[PDB]
């Protein structure tokens, strides 16, 4: 069941927990860094870190993926892109016209695996 | 629509990308620090970080808020807590039994909005 509800006044600027994403990838995925914290392995090169702006979210995203994670692409409502990082195995899935709150997963020495919470559009 | 999709095995330690949480807060909240990013002023005072574990999640939070938010408490699935932090005003409001997935809110110099995304059970 899952849902959200706010707390609090109308002030303010928005932001989102979800504030940046690296990865590091070779062949696979080795690890996701989101806001800075590390999540896998030290193996693979280290990406750039991919900072949102002030209303921008994930509204694509594109993960090639079977028993570990190969690939991490998305694009923002503001049409900047991340990725692709990552190998050509597994296969493809993507999330279209999406907003995406959250990214939670599964790792090792690796990436095995991506929970992506989002609204669909 | 709200909804999630998992990519990728079974294997790898769970992990969130709301990882820990901190606040700044006097008579009311100044600032909510998520995964060492700081949303915002800096009045008030520093609480301590609270780092989940692989697969902790909050299970129980209670929130006072007004036109701005008050105090935070929260417990994990763990048994483990963090605050009250914050003052005694506002109206409080408790999710109970519940995961939470994403903290986003609203902030200028202080907090004045929390939404919090999170599975119901
Ligand atoms: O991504 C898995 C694996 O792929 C490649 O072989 C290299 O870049 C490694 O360092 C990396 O660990
Ligand atoms: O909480 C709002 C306000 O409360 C108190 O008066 C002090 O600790 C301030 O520094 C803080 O900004």
């Amino acid at each position: 069941g899952l849902t959200h509800r706010k707390f609090g006044g109308s002030g303010g600027s928005p932001f989102s927990g979800l504030s940046s994403i690296a990865v590091r990838s070779g062949s696979w995925l080795d690890a996701i860094i989101i806001d800075g914290v590390h999540h896998g392995g030290s193996g693979g090169n280290l990406s750039p870190t991919f900072t949102f702006g002030s209303g921008e979210y994930i509204s694509n995203m594109t993960i090639r993926s079977g028993d570990y994670i190969d690939n991490i692409s998305f694009e923002t409502n503001m049409g900047r892109r991340f990725g692709p990082y990552g190998g050509s195995g597994g296969s493809a899935n993507t999330l279209s016209n999406v907003k995406v709150i959250q990214i939670n997963g599964s790792a090792g020495d690796y990436l095995d695996s991506l929970d992506i919470y989002y609204e669909q559009y």
